[PDB]
């Protein structure tokens, strides 16, 4: 079973890890914490395909669903990640219904999409009866990061093969001419985020959001977000190190 | 100049980072914080020589001294790390004066040691005037983590080519038949640590210590330790993630 | 000389290896067996560009032509593989004449295509007179894996710069609403495969096919297929290991 | 639980995989077959520490015990592999009781050995209750592949911290001035192998053996060997490929 | 400050290194020579994303601007390189105003482009006030390598978000039906190169050029080219080795 | 055949490449030049075992003998390099007859040495008739770079399983209390080098030498040295780049 789809099917949200550092050790350790999934960022990180492959194995062993935020919404890139046992896909900068159809096409075998058949690691997980439940094993979220995406939210949500949307708040803030701050209080950005959540739920589709703090994630969970990521390993490591230095130097 | 030797020459201690995760991004980010050095652990980590090499470049760029805790006190292993721009060496499990001489021999060119000549990255850092100050550019600490090392402390300190010692408290606790707790305060281990510190200062040599928390490091700095490491990137990242999950799932 | 083009020019087919495992050791060992080429799969494998590069060197040394089944029909991806000494290109999911023109454009220098000039490893193989015979050194096959590709077979074969087609039977079976089994007996799939072979030969172009067994490859060779791949290293290794376990446990 | 120690505690032998190819995909696939352990060869392979680390994760996920045949009986090499989640250690060329004590010392924490404390991946597997069962979680076998080792068999078996011995027949044949044939049945080598097995069982210690075929492994299991490895991934892949080519090129 | 933009703002050209070999050692050594930038070639090289990442760190430490000649003009590929601290982008085979707009869009944050926000290594270099000067920190050159690009030079130069053009002479020679020789004397190619330079300067935009020799670079600098690359590490290493062999064998 | 042993058996010396940069491209290109061997330096370089493995494949394909200067004279390190197709071994810092016996033991199968059997890549090169000529296929040189080694030269040369010695002049200069200059001509060092050469030839054993220039190599070849290395790839690349910059920035 997909542990994020299990959470949803039991009427409960998913809390996810977010990794911008390559390596299997921190991936496994965070996966063993009370996270339902761990997302590997391949957009804003030095993580190439060579480095994601063993991190997906580490997350699965830790007992969380391996998710990937891809570099770009490219069909063949996403297919190769699925065949390496990425059981969740978050595609950045999905601005139109066609781009959302491009995402959906890659996540599903024919007749439902055009996904190429060679499921190396999924066939090892789910066995010979993988084809019949292949779509159920994978989670697909289109990212809302632009005024265009926000304007096209209704038509993006109408695409069948995506489970719903994942808001990128910093990029959404920036495109609306505001500060690209994580967990922004900016009234227009908060209003847009709330609007995207309501339309998603109105369409019978899931809504997720990127968070930079535990306190902000708690509010988003209380607001009824289905998928909540908190926080980037680098940001948490940087903050903890600064705090350790402060305590050590009596600052 | 060696920023740890600069700290010492201005009669003040060095605060160091400690890395068990491979990769250049967190190495650079931590190096840019108020650390004087960053130690890469090659004993209790998945970091091979292939992975340490670019991490040393990242630490130097961040503006901290690249240090390495080696797998073992092996002359040729240490020489290859120096030639890749490791400007500090912490050798584990140094139990005798001969093992401490084995360490010293690797850190210095002839006549002072038997270090092989090919300083690829040090010649790029220090230029044509590297040979004249080569010993000054490198810091060498023998690890005390056994009853044998503790018994042989005076003869270890008498070796000319080491700057002094680096206590491993958890391993020292374990060898004395106590619980290997991070920041252990078992009276026998505290007594041994205090003894090692006083003999080091009595011998006109530096003393350092591994810490798993900022609070413990502050005490060790206040106790007059010259080199204090706090804390492992993995431990800080794991603790921060647990705290972020706790805050997110809180009522 | 291109050993697959040598086979064809002597009126004889090519038997090829198929690799989904990264590493140079098995690549060399299989290359030294009675294979004319060895295909590296970059679609349904964990093999990134970093890992293909030395595998191409290993195959060439073993005395087989390095072939690559790419992730996708992308011009620049294919050009970079040619410049790393991939002397055969199999492009997946080529469904139209335009996509087949996209393939051809990447395999040929101007005026014949738009291939960028910097032939790092081919210039080392073929020397200063490489430009004059550059097209002859490379083999290009468009993959037929869809009802669209099957319907457009005539217009795909009419493209000048491709040597012909390579059938992907599992994907072709799946898109026709049948089981994605290697070496399928499904009458409609067998009929389509036979149809694609006849049109290819009628057009004076080569036809190849993916096989999962030696027995099936023998039939395809007897059917007059020019390029026959048998079998995936993973599938052969998995089957052999199961058989070794069975013999060991007296099953 | 250690699945090899589970086999032994239920009075029955362990069948193990043997890997000379680097990569996580074949490691996982073989681990999912009816093997109790999978040994990664770091002596007679291109597998460095960088490449073994993620292979140990893949084997554990597949549901077999990660074992390692090390390059050499080096304490610090073995400790670093344990801390990366190698739960079995086969040390080559153990010829004396002192070399066997050198092995034992590395596999156990103080008081029983001198193993350095930092169990990164074992603490993630076994949790907070790891230290209490740490020795139980690890399996240690000294390799017998010399006339010296064969002569010193009784004194090697008398060492407390090793579970027993692992025979290398080809190297044992070669050192006795015979042909280094896989699954050798040279009467002198068979006599020595039989002698080593009886002395091991007489000493209340385990005996294992390297096999290059399923048929030979079945005999060794029937001869009462506790740990049987069959066969090297490369050898099985090479043999299968030769057979597939033979069937394809047959009349 | 961007050291190439510093050169330009002081009314002076930039001399750049050009690297087709992966690794950090030669990158640092060349960066410490009298080069203003060092370009890493990702088109005509075995250098994947995994291998560029630490080379960018090495170049920055050496005290030259990290530049990248990308595989292709792909928005998301370029964004990921910027976020890994590539502070110059040379995009190959830019033939139209739209392709040049595609380049510009990737180099600038909203409203000026559509660059995704997550500046991992640039935020570490330039700090919290990076957003305000983000565009000034990056240099963007569209490559002129085709008759199409040459014909569209005016419309390419009119695009706001590119600093100007970088001529690829070998590809330009080849597309004009001449020999693909570095530093060609071919009158038509020299005429076209001179024409492209004049139109660039007439448009108030920068012009750069690839050179295979120091003598040719001196002429291009004297001709008023703003960005001059000389020469490929492989070509310089190959020539030097041939000369060393000649001197050694008395040839 | 071993191309260095072929040179010697035809009563003539061997010219060798020397590589401190990792990667397969420059290794192949230099191997295709008029070098008999190419030595990979694993002592004074960032090249780990992971990176040497594919470089040995590249050198063999180029048509030169893959040699390795190891980190240290360690039996098991040398055996693993032989099994990865290193057909020449230069062991640093061999100071005694016992250390030279330690080298010899690793290069030969029983009865002649104690080399462990698993010749992965040599069995692929030389086929089924490898064992009969295994010692003939490998070249072994003990390095003389200390006053101890120089004093023990006669007893080092008396060891049967080494082909002879390889002088490290810079390290020999340094140990004798002189400047470690490339191609040093300090009278004491020249005297020692001359002494080592005459004793080697008197003992019916080969003598080799490290050179940093083609001119110096020509003299050493004229002095009757059997194996001459010239020059390090880094040194040649750095010198060529400096010269290209000088010519470019010239008036
Ligand atoms: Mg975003
Ligand atoms: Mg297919
Ligand atoms: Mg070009």
């Amino acid at each position: 079973h997909n542990k994020v789809r299990t959470c949803w099917n039991e009427g409960r949200p998913a809390l996810a890890g977010w990794l911008q550092l390559p390596g299997t050790l921190h991936a496994e350790a965070l996966a063993r914490l009370d996270y339902d999934a761990v997302v590997i960022d391949m957009q804003h990180s030095p993580i190439d395909f060579g480095q994601v492959a063993p991190m997906l194995i580490a997350i699965e062993l830790g007992g969380a669903e391996p998710f990937v935020r891809t570099q770009v919404n490219d069909p063949s890139d996403i297919m190769k990640l699925l065949d390496a046992g990425a059981y969740g896909i978050i595609a950045p900068m999905v601005n139109t219904r066609a781009e959302a159809q491009t995402l959906a096409s890659a996540l599903h075998y024919s007749p439902r999409g055009l996904r190429a058949f060679g499921p190396r690691r999924p066939s090892l997980r789910y066995g010979s009866g993988y084809l019949a439940q292949a779509s159920e094993t994978v989670v697909g979220l289109a990212m809302i990061e632009t005024r265009e995406a926000l304007a096209n939210i209704d038509e993006i949500l109408s695409v069948d093969g995506i489970d719903g949307v994942f808001i990128g708040p910093t990029d959404l803030a920036l495109d609306l001419g505001h500060a690209p701050l994580v967990d922004t209080e900016e009234a227009e950005v908060v209003s847009a985020i709330a609007h995207v959540r309501e339309r998603a739920h109105a369409a019978g589709k899931r809504v997720g959001i990127f968070c930079g703090s535990g306190g902000f994630a708690r509010v988003k969970l209380a607001e009824g977000f289905d998928f909540v990521t908190a926080a980037p390993d680098l940001a948490m490591l940087s903050a903890a190190a600064r705090q350790v230095i402060a305590d050590a130097r009596a600052l």
